[PDB]
């Protein structure tokens, strides 16, 4: 019962809907089978996903193995082979775009204007759209295509 | 890391159904919700039954459960064989007399309970029978029942033979 992860796509903002940089989808091995437990981005030789996603577990790639480097469970995040590289953000207006990667389905982008929330510390944008449970650690696209956020986790906010 | 349970249905033998070709410690087919900043998100199944929760290892990871206002502790785990038990030793002895159908209760997540019956295929430490059904990420540790009711297994496990 190991995790590994394969490549589902690039990262790029659809104008008009190893360790290689792209989308991944995060399966288990059942005993018949696999399936899709979430899905992160590999950028600058780190894997970043949601923390319920592997809850720490070790990761796979090809023949070489992937080893957790930082975790919070609070935040609901984990990165594998470096500190958390996402740094980008939501300025809170313009829309983004859900780079969604469904179980047993193709890579979709999706535009669409997140909400906004009143959290405690401070407020959140959250993308107000409903999928399958595997599709958890999918990434949020900005206009210029880089990650401000995964699905399931909230959007920072500028 | 604080995950809960919520309780889904009865554990029952469906005479009729699909076939294919503490707080509160209620026994019944329990879902293992963990909660994040902006909802919560199944991560497994269980079964409670005298007063003992049953589940997968690597749904719950060794951690604590809540259950109403009370909160479960867990007493025994094998990541080997990826069980936990909580409030007391491991109490499903049921096993599968490797001929007859069995039902799978299955628990998706944002689904209600629903029985299918199927035969399960073999393999061969010793020999075991496999449920080859697909379901979301979240349904593992769904309990396999047998003609009598009785859980013989989890879904993710396979389901033991008489042995």
């Amino acid at each position: 019962v190991d995790m590994y992860i394969e490549r589902a796509g690039d990262i790029t903002w659809e104008k008009d809907a190893e360790t290689t940089d792209g989308v991944y989808r995060v399966m288990t091995r059942r005993l018949l089978g696999s399936t899709q437990v979430g899905v992160g981005v590999m950028q600058e030789g780190v894997f970043h996903t949601m923390w319920h996603v592997t809850k720490g577990a070790a990761l796979r790639s090809g023949e070489g193995r992937l080893d957790p480097y930082w975790g919070d469970v609070k935040q609901d995040l984990v990165s594998y082979c470096g500190p958390w590289k996402l740094d980008a953000a939501w300025d809170g207006l313009s829309e983004v775009q859900l780079l969604a990667v469904p179980p047993g389905e193709r890579a979709r982008n999706i535009q669409t204007l997140p909400g906004i929330f009143k959290t405690k510390d401070g407020d959140i944008g959250a993308v107000a759209l409903d999928y399958p449970a595997g599709t958890s650690g999918s990434p949020i696209l900005d206009k210029c295509g880089r990650v401000i956020g995964l699905y399931g986790n909230g959007v920072v906010i500028k």
